[PDB]
């Protein structure tokens, strides 16, 4: 296991625009194209991202490099961030896949809102800090998909991947 596998067991792939938990049009391992809900702002925004006319469709190559240029951004925004580095500085890999893997579906400002349980990772008050972070509208929203990011700060292992 590691962020790439971990990352594709929660987004999945799809090869053709379809709409996320949120309602917003994504495609390939959960790369969100847009907030709008207008299709053809969607396929533009595809069309950019890929560097051609596409049909609404990509390849498996196709996705699995938006994948990677998603995850890259996610490390960056979190590197970038000054809530967010310090408590990754602090994490060991597992953990640190843990906060990419949040990074990657709410985005940077989101979780650097998330104050109080960021303070409890950098604490290693594992239980404490899953519990904080449950209490949240991402664990009401997507609860299966969170408790097992959860089960990761608060174990520090694969297990709920596995
Ligand atoms: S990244 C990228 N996408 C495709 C599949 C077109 N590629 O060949 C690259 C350059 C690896
Ligand atoms: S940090 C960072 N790298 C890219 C260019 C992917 N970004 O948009 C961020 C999130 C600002
Ligand atoms: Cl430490
Ligand atoms: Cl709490
Ligand atoms: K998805």
């Amino acid at each position: 296991m590691n962020i790439f596998e971990m990352l594709r067991i929660d987004e999945g792939l799809r090869l053709k625009i379809y709409k996320d938990t949120e309602g917003y049009y994504t495609i390939g391992i959960g790369h969100l194209l847009t907030k709008s809900p207008s299709l053809n702002a969607a396929k533009s925004e595809l069309d950019k991202a890929i560097g051609r006319n596409t049909n609404g469709v990509i390849t498996k190559d196709e996705a699995e490099c938006l994948f990677n240029q998603d995850v890259d951004a996610a490390v960056c925004g979190i590197l970038r961030n000054a809530k967010l580095k310090p408590v990754y500085d602090s994490l060991d890999a597992v953990r640190r896949a843990a906060l990419i893997n949040m990074v990657f579906q709410m985005g940077e400002t989101g979780v650097a809102g998330f104050t109080n349980s960021l303070r409890m990772l950098q604490q290693k008050r594992w239980d404490e800090a899953a519990v904080n972070l449950a209490k949240s509208r991402w664990y009401n929203q997507t609860p299966n998909r969170a408790k097992r990011v959860i089960t990761t700060f608060r174990t520090g292992t694969w297990d709920a991947y596995k």
